[PDB]
């Protein structure tokens, strides 16, 4: 908290009164002499300009907006301290700021509607196909994008309304039951969804359809 | 970053590889003896004993398990720096950390079934009753319990499905339509939700039981 200071953290989408006191920094000098506080970088005085400041006279650094970790994850400033002689009596002091994860991203689904094709007569626990979905939030340290999938409905509702299953991890649609009947109900349409927070969180829906078939290529 | 240090940040819910390193301190008197680090308070060697440590010969300290702001918000520990020969060369120095919130709670009501009654004949807009659902994110500075109430449903929906209407902030249910026969349908099950980050987020129901009458005491 003087010209040596380690990696400070801000969450993204914070609120609240801005502009937010981050941390201070100051220098020893200014007992002997009236120091002037400056930060230069990305985020200071390059492009994106503004988002932080720091206070001339007391080397307050301050975030005067909400952050948002997808667009930029980590900042690079650097702390400048000159004298009232215009000398610069401290060497420029590199600060990283780093943007902590908020699950605000709903998975999405690789496509809109996913096709596929079973076999009538395929033996209960055939795979069918697989389905997709991504998270824009961070996976590498939170769970604010781990996806579980899950089967929302079947239609028709015949024979019944269970006859496929998707592995909730990986997303392959399984034959639950046997009972395909191509001649009266030959393409099924299951609504898969895609949960975040390993099921728990925030979701997303899209359309899986199956063409139930007579496997050897039909006239 | 040498013994004064300001205020750190830990998310709560993180994953990843443990122990995972928080920040370095460094003691000054390192040079002219061997200095060993050793961490104290609660989280450290009081309960809840072992959250954060310190590796002895580095001053590394670290993480060794996820947190969860809900049970505890914010740590203060104290390092101490003692000399090859047993001498405590620094004072102990405070550290606080303090940890971020997730969005890892749905919202709540405060009750499983809210009931109420309208009389038959309410002009619409006449106010019937307030439904209310609690959060237990960090309301102070995120938006992880911002609720936001709907009417998922209502039941009868006879003469129609919007009878009723509730305010998205407050939670107060008013009759949105004229038509209320207490003879055929007095008694009207509507499915209320709330949802945090402004009806965006995760999301809870509860049912409203309202029971139109005729409001001067009948018998
Ligand atoms: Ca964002
Ligand atoms: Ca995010
Ligand atoms: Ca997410
Ligand atoms: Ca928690
Ligand atoms: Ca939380
Ligand atoms: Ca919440």
């Amino acid at each position: 908290m003087d010209w040596v200071i380690p990696p400070i953290s801000c969450p993204e989408n914070e609120k609240g009164e801005f502009p937010k006191n981050l941390v201070q920094i100051k220098s020893n000098r200014d007992k002997e002499t009236k120091v002037f506080y400056s930060i230069t970088g990305q985020g200071a005085d390059k492009p994106p300009v503004g988002v932080f400041i720091i206070e001339r006279e007391t080397g307050w650094l301050k975030v005067t907006q909400p952050l948002d970790r997808e667009a930029i994850a980590k900042y690079i400033l650097y702390s400048h301290a000159v004298s009232s002689n215009g000398e610069a009596v401290e060497d420029p002091m590199e600060i990283v700021i780093t943007v902590t994860d908020q699950n605000d991203n709903r998975p999405e689904f690789t496509q809109e509607v996913f096709e596929g094709s079973v076999a009538e007569g395929a033996v209960p626990g055939t795979s069918v196909m697989k389905v997709s979905a991504t998270d824009a939030d961070d996976d590498v340290n939170t769970y604010n994008a781990a996806i579980a999938y899950t089967i929302v409905s079947q239609d028709p509702e015949l024979p019944h309304k269970n006859m496929f299953t998707v592995n909730r991890d990986t997303g392959v649609i399984s034959v639950l039951t046997s009972g395909l009947d191509r001649e009266s109900y030959p393409t099924y349409t299951l609504v898969v969804q895609a949960a975040d927070l390993q099921g728990e969180g925030l979701s997303t829906t899209a359309k899986a359809v199956i063409t139930v078939k007579d496997i050897n290529d039909n006239a």
